[PDB]
């Protein structure tokens, strides 16, 4: 897999973000995660955490997997990195997301995120509390 440049346009919500990628505005949906909605418990905190992570980054990168790169809504499907730290993994590690939406061929970092979820769960963090 390869990391590619992008720039923040706007944080959106818990697990989507609007990035400029190859010069074009796109909404990205984070691979391999599911989050609470804004009006559910831990939704605001997921949203805030994603927002902070992307807004505070000096370098955003986009890493596509081996499979589908856009979903049925036109959202890009990637692993997103903020100063080298994976946002998808960070949300899971903090118990603000669960591993989810694991489709075959777009699952290179599954076991990495499952490990993260396991540690968040052990720690009883947030959604696991
Ligand atoms: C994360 C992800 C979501 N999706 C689709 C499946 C879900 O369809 P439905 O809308 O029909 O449920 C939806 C969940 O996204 P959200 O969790 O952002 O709603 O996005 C993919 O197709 N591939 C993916 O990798
Ligand atoms: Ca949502």
């Amino acid at each position: 897999l390869h990391k590619e440049p992008a720039t923040l346009i706007k944080a959106i919500d818990e697990d989507t973000v609007k990035l400029m990628y190859k010069g074009q505005p796109m909404t990205f949906r984070l691979l391999l995660v599911d989050t609470p909605e804004f009006n559910e418990k831990y939704g605001p905190e997921a949203s805030a955490f994603t927002k902070k992570m992307v807004e505070n980054a000096k370098k955003i990168e986009v890493e596509f997997d081996k499979g589908q790169r856009t979903d049925k809504y036109g959202r890009g499907l990637a692993y997103i990195y903020a100063d080298g730290k994976m946002v998808n993994e960070a949300l899971v590690r903090q118990g603000l997301a669960k591993v989810a939406y694991v489709y075959k061929g777009n699952n290179t970092h599954e076991q990495l995120l499952r490990k993260a979820e396991a540690q968040a769960k052990k720690e009883k963090l947030n959604i696991w509390s």
